[PDB]
């Protein structure tokens, strides 16, 4: 677009490139996304501009022009994605890894707060800057609408075929990205819809009526599923103190009601001591 001057690709999102660019006049370096326009789209779209908080990428201008759509973002430098490659051999220092599920606690309590939810939470849409910032990038882009997308984090509701689930979802998918920080391996590394929910199921045992009231009834759930035993948190992700695995388990709750919400969790005792390190990052 005419103001901008692409000056590199940053990404493929889900919803067409993402570039740096430089706007012409202000000056501005910002995050511009070309989507791929349904006027139900340009309000959802429209919404967005105003649910302005810290950890959650500011969407500058909504463009759409020559009937395209174009979204200009804040730019960040880098991504949890990059940034847990780049940190494999030791390892994120655990305060920096409470900090940054603080900080996108934060986030999601002021979504949920207005009713939106994220829906696709993934390492690759948390951006962080030099000073200890992480911030949701991709907000509220799900509801107004290539490689596979990942599965990794998705909510067993949603696998199970539930159309009105909560936002538990993004609760869900925070604590698989929390996991994996600690142990350097994804939680949940499902190559199909079923691989994924077995997966989930061979970890935290397959779900039944006494863990999660009404699961039997759900769309795409079998009688048929295999029936795994449980297996124990402190196995799952060492080395993991006490605090931190009490909040994972909550967040890890199958039934959706018992699972805990982004406010409460900003209330647990594994966050009495956060504070707030800065990454050492080399852009
Ligand atoms: O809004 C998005 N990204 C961004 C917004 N502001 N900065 C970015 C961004 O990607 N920055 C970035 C990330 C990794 C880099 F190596 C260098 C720079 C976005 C859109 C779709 C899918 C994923 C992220």
């Amino acid at each position: 677009m005419e103001n901008f001057q692409k000056v590199e690709k940053i990404g493929e999102g889900t919803y067409g490139v993402v570039y740096k660019a430089r706007n012409k006049l202000t000056g501005e370096v910002v995050a511009l996304k070309k989507i791929r326009v349904p006027s139900t789209a340009i309000r959802e779209i429209s919404l967005l501009k105003e649910l302005n908080h810290p950890n959650i990428v500011k969407l500058l201008d909504v463009i759409h022009t020559e009937n395209k759509l174009y979204l200009v973002f804040e730019f960040l430098h880098q991504d949890l994605k990059k940034f847990m490659d780049a940190s494999a051999l030791t390892g994120i220092p655990l305060p920096l890894i409470k900090s940054y599920l603080f900080q996108l606690l934060q986030g999601l309590a002021f979504c949920h707060s207005h009713r939106v939810l994220h829906r696709d939470l993934k390492p690759q849409n948390l951006l962080i800057n030099t000073e200890g910032a992480i911030k949701l990038a991709d907000f509220g882009l799900a509801r107004a609408f290539h490689e596979v997308v990942t599965l990794w984090y998705r909510a067993p509701e949603i696998l199970l075929g539930c159309k009105y689930y909560s936002t538990a979802v993004d609760i869900w998918s925070l604590g698989c990205i929390f996991a994996e920080m600690v142990t350097r391996r994804a939680l949940f590394p499902g190559d199909s819809e079923i691989d994924q929910l077995f997966r989930i199921f061979r970890t935290l045992g397959t779900p039944d009526e006494v863990v999660w009231p009404g699961v039997t009834s759900m769309p795409d759930y079998k009688p048929s599923f295999p029936k795994w035993a449980r297996q124990d948190f402190s196995k799952v992700v060492p080395p993991l103190d006490e605090d931190g695995r009490s909040l994972l388990s909550q967040m890890l709750h199958y039934d959706p009601n018992k699972r805990i919400s982004a406010k409460a969790a900003l209330a647990h005792p594994f966050f009495q001591d956060v504070t707030k390190p800065v990454p050492h990052l080399r852009l």
